[PDB]
């Protein structure tokens, strides 16, 4: 995250951290008690299961803490259609390998109906450990940055990323996306927070708005952060989890 500030521990307790071979890689979101959605394309098909894992209830990620758990993933489901860079259903449900307890540190994000509207301007946060700067890690212990992010349509934002814009390098913001950021940039996701979550707040409750889909957008100008819609894969989230772990 950069243009962000260190959030305090406990402040998002639904964020987790994804590693790979023992490296973070991605964010992600708790949402039940064996059930984290994150990025599909944090989950290449050629990545062996076994090597991930997920650490929920941690703020410094390089600190010890005794309120944090890690975890093995049973099974990671990326939703069909994300097919390729930059696809819609860029999201996947992984279940982890036996079921946590919920803390005052590790604690599931309630998730939209389909048809909930975030209007465009609502100020959510995005949260995560990623870079800092462009090619700038975030300096140990590491602890979760924040940034309060105005949603932005995804009409706007396709035009905003048409601006200088690479002609073979598209960006193009799906149906099943909204963006979040800034115009002028210098403050947006960076490496390492994608997957994550974009939580905004509604009727004093937060909602998992977004995942953090092209988070690498990192502060460039006319390039706020693109995010796959919660809502618009509700019906398969609950569907997937009903068929595999009813409660």
């Amino acid at each position: 995250i950069t243009g962000g500030s260190s959030a305090v521990a406990g402040q998002w307790p639904w964020q987790v951290s994804i590693t790979y071979e023992g490296v973070h890689v991605c964010g992600g979101s708790l949402v039940s008690e064996q059930w984290v959605l994150s990025a599909a394309h944090c989950f290449p098909s050629e990545h062996h299961k076994e090597a991930y894992e997920v650490k929920l209830g941690a703020h410094q990620l390089d600190s010890y803490s005794e309120d944090a758990k890690v975890s093995t993933l049973k099974d990671i489901i990326p939703h069909p259609s994300y097919l390729q860079e930059g696809s819609q259903g860029d999201i996947a449900l992984l279940q982890l390998s036996r079921p946590i307890t919920f803390s005052r540190y590790i604690r599931p994000i309630s998730l939209p109906a389909a048809q909930a509207s975030f209007p465009n301007g609502l100020h959510c946060t995005v949260t995560g450990w990623g870079h800092v700067a462009p090619s700038v890690s975030l300096l140990t212990p590491k602890p979760l940055q924040q940034l309060e992010v105005p949603l932005i349509s995804r009409e706007t934002c396709n035009s905003l990323y048409n601006i200088d814009a690479k002609p073979e390098e598209p960006h193009f913001v799906q149906e099943d996306m909204v963006c979040a950021g800034y115009v002028e940039g210098g403050k947006d996701a960076c490496q390492g927070d994608s997957g994550g979550p974009l939580s905004c707040p509604v009727e004093g409750l937060w909602y998992l708005t977004g995942i953090v889909s092209w988070g690498d957008a990192c502060g460039a100008r006319n390039r706020p952060g693109v995010y796959t819609l919660a809502s618009s894969y509700a019906s398969w989230i609950q569907s997937k989890v009903t068929e595999l772990q009813p409660r």
